[PDB]
């Protein structure tokens, strides 16, 4: 047992569900502006302080804001079989402004593995760094 | 940012009836004030008010939580109110829902963290998050 699971962190923004879904998914293709106008691709990033790389396919379905990405080799594929990143962006149920849910669905290859709570922080930060481009 | 939720959701070889037994019996019951049981007035425990005591990242912490649970949906509620906790969060309450997997054995379990942070510099419960995922870890491993 606990070698599957999955790890979601969910923030409040005062933002358009629609308008935060197309900043979030501009960051990640490029960034001069905030918005822009599968997909094999590699992804470099600083994680602890420790710079890393992957290989990721990339997804995104603009009716339900949704990105996702598909993580096939690299530095996270040390710890894990599996490693698929969701990001989704919906309405407050009242409609002024939206829930951002950033989720990890992992498979661990060993019971010695990490969860992985360091990217669940890094992206997390990714939320906090964007939503402080946004006026209140 | 004050608003939000952390998830940790594991799979485990227990049945999901047995393993909700074990989590609210644990947690609605030597402390430094005696806990109670509560009812809605049915000769039932509904739930329970109780110190939870606890050590987070080296510190030893306390809690005033009252717990309740919905058999139902085998869903079980940690509703904090004062203590440790409260230093960062004006709201913090735990869900731990229990269900079984798709074929019937073994379950999924899940710890959700919704919390309110008191203000922008308040970190959010990451650590709390790795203590619960330890916790679904430990209880597994003891049911057979």
């Amino acid at each position: 047992s606990g070698l599957v699971g999955k790890l979601v962190t969910q923030l409040e923004v005062n933002c358009d569900a629609d308008i935060f879904y197309k900043i979030v998914k501009h960051h990640e293709e490029v960034p001069h502006f905030f918005t822009g106008v599968g997909c094999i691709k590699e992804w470099n990033y600083v994680l602890e302080g420790k710079a890393m790389t992957a290989v990721e396919e990339t997804t995104h379905a603009d009716e339900t804001r949704t990105l996702t990405h598909h993580i096939t080799e690299g530095d996270a594929m040390k710890d894990y079989k599996k490693f698929d990143v969701i990001v989704e962006t919906n309405p407050k149920p009242n409609g002024h402004g939206s829930v951002v849910t950033y989720s990890i669905v992992y498979e661990k290859i060993n019971e010695d593995s990490p969860a992985p709570f360091d990217y669940l922080k890094f992206f997390h930060q990714n939320i906090v760094d964007m939503s402080a481009h946004i006026c209140s």
